[PDB]
């Protein structure tokens, strides 16, 4: 059997699905089916400081040239009338205790995606929250101190993970997406999983950061590109001053930019104050899962496009869930 349940399991994937099914049992709703969570990719990577953060900090020896992270893809599946449906997927970036500041002990959500067919409707949002609470809960226990989310809906016609969302599934605007993360984080705060959370701006002022080198540097994320565009304009300014002399602050505009966009960037403190000082090293009990299809989001979108897998309705998304699963299974074999 190529079913989702039979996919090789993980501490992490298991933790998640256990949490959700407990929550589902407590709800005791006749239409809900069993949920399955599987990490289908885990591998070790680096993020490279782009040129010009490179120039200004790396070469100076003030900041490391790259940071190592593990990357992971996990999908949640619900069983509807005895048939697997993949309604949710997420890609995270985890930076262990073995990683250079600013990035150590931080997790980042690269992207997350869903298709709105989970049943019943009235539990869909709850379930996604639960998945997220549990993830934050898991990495906290491994000793990651801080989660990071950038609340960034996809551009129109663009797919984060699943190819061809249903024409009527609305895409939230930023304010709504913000409120949605807030409602999730409050629940994790009341459960004492999260200490507190703040926008990037407030957080950076509190941490009293004086320099861009201090800002966590993540793959695909906004700030490494902002800094680049900022040095780029910081350079054009210098060239403008160059002319005035007759020749052919970085952290200032960082703070300006941070303030302007602050609402859309979450910093989530899992462990604050005393504990984060001295911690045993981060030990991931789960194995590496090489999977070519699940490294980044583009492989599976290519496959989807190539093989015409759409998630555009419950019936297609199930068929797609089928192929996705078969592939994951045959691509797992010798
Ligand atoms: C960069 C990252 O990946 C991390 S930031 C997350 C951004 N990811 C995405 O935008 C992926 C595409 N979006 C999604 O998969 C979902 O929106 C996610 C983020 C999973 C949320 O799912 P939900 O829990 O259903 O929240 P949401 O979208 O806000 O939808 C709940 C209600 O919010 C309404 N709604 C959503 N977008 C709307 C809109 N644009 N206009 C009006 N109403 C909207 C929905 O019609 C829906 O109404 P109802 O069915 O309860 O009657």
């Amino acid at each position: 059997k190529f079913s989702a349940k039979r996919l090789p399991s993980t501490r992490l994937g298991t933790f998640l699905e256990n949490r959700v099914n407990d929550f589902l049992r407590r709800q005791n709703h006749p239409e809900s089916g069993e949920v399955t969570v599987r990490v289908v990719h885990a591998s070790d990577k680096t993020v490279e400081v782009k040129p010009g953060m490179k120039a200004r900090f790396v070469d100076s020896g003030e900041m490391a040239e790259s940071f190592p992270y593990r990357t992971k893809a996990l999908f949640a599946f619900e069983e509807i009338d005895g048939v697997d449906l993949c309604f949710f997927g997420m890609h995270v970036q985890e930076y262990g205790s073995d990683c250079p500041p600013p990035n150590q002990r931080r997790v980042y959500i690269s992207y997350l995606d869903s298709v709105h067919f989970f049943r019943p409707k009235c539990l869909r949002t709850a379930v996604y929250h639960e998945i997220l609470i549990g993830y934050l809960e898991y990495v906290k226990k491994l000793g990651y101190t801080t989660g990071h989310i950038w609340a960034c809906p996809p551009s129109e016609g663009d797919d984060y993970i699943f190819h061809c969302h249903p024409p009527d599934q609305k895409i939230p605007k930023p304010k709504r997406l913000q409120e949605w993360f807030k409602k999730m984080l409050d629940k994790a705060v009341s459960e004492r999983i999260v200490h507190d959370y703040k926008d990037i701006f407030k957080q950076a002022t509190e941490d009293r950061l004086t320099s861009a080198k201090e800002l966590p540097y993540f793959e695909g994320d906004f700030w490494p590109n902002v800094l680049e565009e900022s040095i780029k304009e910081l350079e054009q300014e210098e060239e403008e001053r160059k002319r005035e002399e007759n020749t052919s602050d970085l952290s200032q505009k960082l703070y300006a930019t941070m303030e302007k966009h602050k609402e859309v960037f979450f910093v989530i403190r899992l462990i604050a104050g005393p504990a984060a000082n001295s911690l045993p090293p981060i030990v991931d009990p789960d194995p590496l899962i090489p999977c070519d299809l699940m490294d980044g989001r583009d492989a599976f979108l290519t496959l989807a496009r190539d093989k015409h897998l759409e998630f555009s309705s419950l019936r297609r998304a199930q068929w797609s869930t089928m192929c996705m699963l078969v592939e994951l299974h045959t691509q797992s074999q010798d």
